[PDB]
């Protein structure tokens, strides 16, 4: 199971010990999810292996609606979505969790995701206990340079919680990730990590955070032009043994006047947001300007590389066609 966050409050198993189905379209996956929904036995874990193409053209909604089909008010559990090689891969279509509980999605990629709310994977609606392991995610950067023509990558709002992202590659995109949409504390996500991740080829929001508590541990962030880790209105993020090379562009931002790098407060919301930093390598990334502004550590056990054993790890073993 999962390092961090999505470990706690129960763990995260997904659809481990029920149904299996493979799919290779939209209605297909739409279909298992809602025909589960009204059945006698909504919450019997499902296991979902994506061995096609996932399309706009093969969906029957704009996006892979991961709902109740009584609607949000209702919860949704135990699903694992789960790519079958590198055959996994969702062309031009994300998937939305919403109220969702116990839900993996591993080994997809999902990528140039402009319809529904074009955002790879959404996490929202109180949505809790989610593992996003060892997909892809991509669009174009700088592409046709309209940095909002295809949204976010992995977005989390409304009061997601508990949720581990490890694994992934997030790579040629403009907005990459979001945690809280907006300036309403009783609206935020809160207690996220992310690990192991290549962010690579971005313009900014590594993620975005608004209020939350998060850990980010051993990632590997390359060539982010403008600013990668943005802490805003009270979040608190441990950025622990992660490697940095060319992230943020070291001119003041004109809004927050900060230094745009690696970790800071950007672009907007009332006031700033904190991080504790320990034991990252910063090349060629602006960085002599930062102190550690809380202590702030996370309430969970976990095993940590050093920032450099952490970038040749994921280097090999982030992404798609490792695990399955």
């Amino acid at each position: 199971g999962p390092q961090g966050y999505a470990s706690m409050n129960g763990g995260t198993t997904g659809g481990a010990g029920g149904r299996v189905e493979y799919a290779s379209t939209g209605a297909q996956i739409q279909q298992l999810i809602d025909n589960r929904s009204r059945s006698n036995n909504p919450d019997e874990p499902l296991t979902i292996y994506v061995n096609g193409t996932i399309t706009q053209g093969n969906s029957p909604q704009s996006l892979i609606d991961v709902k109740n089909h009584r609607g949000k008010a209702h919860e949704i559990k135990n699903i694992s979505i789960i790519g079958v090689g590198t055959n996994g891969e969702f062309d031009g279509i994300g998937i939305r969790l919403s109220n969702a509980h116990n839900i993996i999605i591993q080994n997809v990629s999902i990528h140039h995701v402009r319809e529904g709310e074009g955002t790879a994977i959404e996490v929202t609606d109180d949505s809790k206990n989610v593992w996003i392991d060892h997909n892809e995610f991509y669009s174009e950067f700088p592409g046709n340079g309209d940095s909002d023509y295809y949204d976010g990558l992995v977005d989390m709002k409304r009061n997601a919680e508990y949720i581990t992202v490890s694994w992934n590659k997030f790579e040629n995109h403009w907005k990459t990730m979001l945690v809280g949409h907006t300036d309403n504390a009783s609206l935020a996500p809160d207690k996220i990590t992310y690990h192991h991740n290549y962010f690579n080829n971005l313009n900014s929001r590594v993620p975005l955070i608004r209020y939350a508590d998060v850990h980010m541990f051993n990632n590997y962030f390359k060539d982010i032009n403008d600013t990668a880790i943005n802490s805003r209105v009270g979040a608190r993020v441990f950025v622990e043994n992660n490697y940095f090379d060319n992230v943020g562009s070291g001119q003041a931002d004109p809004t927050t006047g900060f230094i745009k790098g690696p970790v800071g407060w950007f672009y907007g919301s009332p006031s700033t947001g904190y991080w504790n930093l320990r034991g990252n390598v910063f090349v060629n990334t602006p960085n002599s300007h930062l102190n550690s502004t809380t202590n702030f550590t996370p309430p969970y056990s976990y095993q940590v590389q050093s920032a450099t054993q952490a970038k040749s790890s994921v280097e090999q073993h982030s992404g798609v066609g490792v695990i399955n």
